[PDB]
């Protein structure tokens, strides 16, 4: 699982 | 920007 | 910026 | 598990 | 589950 | 901004 | 679980 | 800002 918010 | 892979 | 990998 | 917020 | 609000 | 992952 | 608020 | 991880 990988996620990002920028 | 948001994204995810699972 | 926030991100995580698990 | 790794994560970061900056 | 992942969530966010901006 | 608020975020979370579970 | 990880959470944050900015 | 507040953050946590459990």
């Amino acid at each position: 699982k990988v996620w990002g918010s920028i």
